[PDB]
DNA sequence: GTTGGATGGTAGC
DNA sequence: CTAACCCTACCATCCAACC
């Protein structure tokens, strides 16, 4: 069983410099704009000369401006990055039909059947980073290892431009040493709880009773952990069959006054309707960023599909149903689709 | 007990 | 307006319905 990913590097920002080569060698910023006054809202990502200043995905645009102001500030075009993403999927389908299309960025393919050994995967590795180069002009990392976790562990050591393989020797010995804060789905908080308890390395969760693990990080986390350290982790690589569509606004200031909220919503009830593209979701999410930055969601399911009436209908209901429960104004406004018929 | 709906937490994009 | 966007996957917990 051999599994190689591939996570494209640097990407919103890469498209740019390929759309325009003059970028190429300087600092670029790719930012979301939300409006509520000169520079406001976040990074969505950044080139490697300006990671190295401190720009990166998240931060506020204003404090990238402050440590980086001479930098090339782009808005996010999601649609353009989705368009070079999709030729990009195409290509790689051409290496396996057995395809994981995991994220904007980044896919899963099995090719247990196209190569003998990890020597020829590493080869393969070769070829589709040539290909995609060739097509697309756009440097990804390649991962290789025998299962999702570690082919995303081997691209996350290798970044940027980079391949590698991690074979079965690496991998047990990578389950006694890797830090277990840097196995993918362990963030911050499980990370913290894991210390507390002293487990440190994937190895630690087979010395530890089953109920006092799982009563710290939950069953799934812990069940997860284990079957990796036992090398007994194997999830198959399956199509990507989306769960919600859905679409969320920052709104010019906060509010509570839902008729200065509705065109937000309605904006991104069209956008998303648009989004479902023939899929026909039985429920609906309203959710409101409050001005706290904490997220607040109000749902609905129907015994059957939602309609864009029943959707307008609907979600002006579950804002009134926020606004009566939460005492906080709004900041981002949104809708979400989800149990597609 | 099972399934699943409402809502929130965590994670990573 | 004074920093904090976009999008999606998955799970935990608190309850209700089933039977
Ligand atoms: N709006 C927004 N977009 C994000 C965020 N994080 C990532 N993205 C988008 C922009 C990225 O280019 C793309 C892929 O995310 P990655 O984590 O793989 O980062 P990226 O490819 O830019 O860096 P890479 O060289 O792996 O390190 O997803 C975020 O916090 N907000
Ligand atoms: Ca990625
Ligand atoms: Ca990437
Ligand atoms: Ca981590």
């Amino acid at each position: 069983g051999i599994v190689l990913f591939v996570d494209f590097d640097y990407f919103y920002a890469q498209v740019e410099e390929v759309l325009n080569p003059s970028l190429k060698g300087k600092p670029v910023v790719v930012c979301v704009f939300s409006g509520r006054f000169e520079d406001s809202g976040a990074v969505a990502t950044a080139n490697y000369e300006a990671r190295k200043f401190g720009v990166k995905a998240g931060i506020p645009i204003v404090e990238a401006k402050k440590i980086l102001p001479n930098a090339v500030y782009l808005p996010m075009r999601k649609e353009v990055y989705q368009q070079v993403s999709s030729r990009i999927m195409n290509l790689l389908r051409e290496y396996s039909e057995k395809i994981e299309i995991a994220s904007i960025d980044e896919a899963y393919l099995d090719i247990s059947d196209k190569v003998r050994d990890y020597r020829e995967a590493y080869n393969l590795g070769l070829e589709i980073k040539n290909k995609i180069l060739e097509k697309e002009k756009i440097t990804v990392t390649v991962g290789i290892s025998k299962n999702k976790v570690f082919a995303k562990i081997a691209a996350d050591m290798a970044k940027p431009n980079g391949i590698k393989v991690i074979d079965d020797e690496e991998v047990k010995r990578l389950i006694r040493e890797l830090d277990i804060a840097d196995v993918p789905g362990i963030g911050n908080i499980t990370a913290e709880k894991l210390k507390k308890l002293g487990i440190n390395k994937l190895v630690d969760t087979l010395s530890i009773e089953f109920d006092k693990l799982k009563g710290m990080i939950g069953e799934a986390k812990a069940k997860y952990l284990i079957s990796l350290a036992r090398d007994e982790y194997n999830e198959p690589i399956r199509t990507r069959v989306r769960k919600s569509i859905g679409r969320i606004v920052t709104m010019k200031r906060n509010s509570r006054n839902l008729e200065e909220i509705k065109p937000y919503l309605f904006r991104a009830i069209e956008e998303s309707y648009y989004k479902l593209d023939k899929r026909i979701p039985k429920a609906i999410h309203v959710v409101a960023v409050t001005e706290d930055l904490d997220i607040v969601s109000r749902g609905r399911t129907f015994p059957h599909g939602i309609s864009k009436e029943t959707a307008y209908s609907e979600s002006v209901k579950l804002l009134q149903k926020i606004l009566e429960e939460d005492e906080r104004k709004i900041r981002r406004i949104g809708v979400r689709f989800s149990k597609f018929i």
